[PDB]
DNA sequence: CGGCAGTACTG
DNA sequence: CAGTACC
DNA sequence: GCCG
């Protein structure tokens, strides 16, 4: 990354615009960094700037004034409201309106929030956690955390299969949360195990808090036992045997891979998403026993999980 | 001008 | 429904 | 914000 000098600029630039809600001119600025930060040379002409894919005039311009003078003016005018903004928005089940709101009513610190706000149920959990969610974990304790819900699992049905997807099937050192994808082969077994399954991992103490139970999702919060153990974000995902693949892509991610597929399929008249693999104008589902089968009917060479972390 | 993804879940 | 979250 |  020859550019850091440029992209640490605009990575604040891009989070104000998130925490301020406005996600598109935010996007932008994500991809704009993305390309900074793989480019092979450092840039140094606003004709190189245009230069690289997710660059155009204004971001351009903007490489060219830290360019020359070593700051982006654009930089000394955002809102001071942007650090609490980002502060609220860190709480799990607040979004940016949540934090607009809460600022506007006078709220500035997280004892502002613990004290005077209205939280649901998701956010007291967000709160109650807010230290241990933004934290990482190490890889290995991902495996067990994935370990722990494939025993419970294999214990109702010896058949399941669970697989832990995320960062954590992209190989990385750290991971955010665990993401487990649960199926069978039969094809039917899969459906009602939540009841059982959930029921079960609370006997250990193992899942501590509920965010979100539904027939086919479960995200809460589980802990491993012993001493120096943090919480954790846990996703549990079942599916039908038949959108194992399109579902282990898509929850393997990355969230900019992903986007760079469903773009590379809307340009061959085709729609991918977690459920399937489909033409389009809705279409028909491609049948797509495992990945290589996506990429191959995207013509596209199979990419390890390992080299989607983009 | 307008897409840049679609869906599951909560209340 | 709006808002938030999953990659 | 970018790009078609
Ligand atoms: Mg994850
Ligand atoms: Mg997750
Ligand atoms: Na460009
Ligand atoms: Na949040």
């Amino acid at each position: 990354n020859h550019n850091l000098h440029i992209t640490e600029k605009l990575e604040v630039l891009a989070k104000a615009y998130s925490v301020q809600g406005d996600k598109w001119r935010a996007l932008g600025y994500a991809k704009a960094i993305n390309a900074l930060k793989s480019f092979h040379k450092p840039v140094t002409s606003y004709q190189e700037a245009c230069s690289i894919p997710g660059i155009g005039k204004r971001m351009a311009e903007k490489i060219i004034e830290i360019l020359e003078s070593g700051h982006l003016r654009k930089l000394d005018h955002i809102s001071e409201s942007v650090p609490v903004l980002e502060l609220f928005s860190n709480i799990w089940g607040a979004g940016t309106k949540t934090a607009q709101m809460w600022y506007q009513q006078g709220f500035r610190s997280l004892e502002d929030i613990r004290s005077q706000a209205s939280l649901t149920t998701q956010q007291a959990i967000g709160l109650k956690h807010y230290s241990d969610f933004l934290e990482r974990m190490p890889r290995e304790e991902a495996t067990e955390i994935e370990q722990t819900v494939q025993k419970a699992a294999q214990a109702f049905n010896s058949g399941l299969l669970c697989v832990a997807c995320g960062s954590y099937r992209r190989g990385k050192a750290t991971c955010g949360d665990v993401d487990v994808l649960i199926t069978h082969p039969d094809g039917r077994s899969h459906r009602g195990i939540f009841s059982r399954l959930l029921d079960s991992l609370r006997q250990e103490g193992f899942l501590t808090d509920d965010l979100v139970k539904g027939e086919t999702k479960y995200l809460g919060v589980c802990r491993l036992p012993g001493p120096g153990r943090r919480h954790r974000r846990l996703d549990i995902i079942v599916v039908p045997y038949s959108e194992f693949a399109c579902a282990l892509l898509y929850f393997t991610g990355s969230a900019h891979f992903n986007r760079s597929m469903r773009a590379l399929a809307k340009t061959k008249g085709m729609s991918l998403s977690e459920h399937a693999l489909s033409t389009a104008v809705p279409g028909r589902v491609l049948p797509t026993p495992t990945e290589k089968d996506v990429f191959r009917l995207l013509g596209l060479p199979y990419r390890e999980p390992a080299e989607r972390d983009w």
